[PDB]
């Protein structure tokens, strides 16, 4: 016969997995990557734990309402694993490691010849403001924050799952105009003509 | 006896709950809103399935090394009921309701006559580009997006749990110097003197 408390230690180690998951403090690179792990490890329990108890309704006669209902946890675990595999996808198509990390809609890059820069974003915008600041140098849009090595292009690439959207440098904002030293502007404009 | 049926009910309702969560689009408000409700179904379910675990090893007896298995739970429950009610405290402090949905980690407001804007935020930059489109006019950093009511202020102070910077106006930024028509950017400065 199949055993009873192996559920229920599965169910305590979600529990512990599951609540230590939801205080990460989500601020520096390595706190993202140990947070998308711990996520990892809460979707495998979660699985394990679902299919052991179906497994034990097989044996004592699992009824039809609970036969849609965990068809019903399959069917939305099918639509979760396509889209851990097209945020790898993603992850190729920006050729950079921040699609598995940062967790936003859409993405910002543009390839020089020591980096691949790619920076999160929400929307699409009409105008994204670039500021890289004096000395370090690093390019930021809306507080996310990645360290400059080559240099500025002109056209960048707003990238999501089935979209892909480009913006020209129409003109830069120097210390002269604003007042604000040590930092300088790059307004991009939307190209549609 | 305490039942043994009702664990594995809840353990399926939470699979259902969880999966349903993960695959939310995140896009506009009301998914927002949605998300966060189904999060909090989520948490209720895991604390009532582990309370229900525990119990059923108190009528069996609960070995030592599951004493500080559930200690740890119940331990980091508490830490994550009180950064609930700090997010709460937040949504009170910069007097509106973005701090429940948004999910970020700090947060650009001033106050007006018809609103108390409220834009989220990532970190302390050292300079802020507010970009107000012509005509819908927007407020928007990064992304995020509120709708225009009454007119710009020269201090905006980013709020988070225990810390407050403030920001000044330093200039602004027409089309005639950028080029780019129906935006306007202001440039604010963080003020330390």
């Amino acid at each position: 016969s199949l055993p009873f408390g192996w559920l229920i230690v599965g169910v305590a180690l979600l529990a512990v997995f599951q609540s230590a998951s939801k205080i990460i403090t989500l601020k520096k690179r390595w706190q993202l990557a140990l947070s998308k792990g711990v996520h990892f490890v809460c979707n495998l329990l979660l699985l394990f734990v679902t299919v052991y108890s179906h497994l034990l309704l097989v044996a004592a006669g699992l009824e039809a309402p609970f036969l849609y209902l965990y068809a019903l946890v399959y069917f939305l675990q099918s639509i979760n694993f396509v889209r851990i595999i097209m945020r790898l996808w993603l992850c190729w198509k920006c050729r950079s490691k921040n699609p598995l990390l940062y967790d936003a809609n859409y993405f910002l890059c543009w390839h020089t010849n020591c980096y691949d820069y790619c920076i999160p974003y929400n929307s699409v915008t009409s105008s994204i403001v670039i500021t890289s600041g004096d000395g370090e140098h690093d390019y930021q849009i809306g507080g996310y924050t990645e360290k400059w090595e080559s240099g500025v292009k002109d056209c960048v690439v707003l990238h999501s799952y089935f979209t892909s959207d480009y913006y020209q440098l129409y003109s830069t904002q120097l210390s002269t105009d604003t007042g604000v030293e040590h930092v300088t502007f790059f307004i991009y404009n939307k190209i549609v003509d």
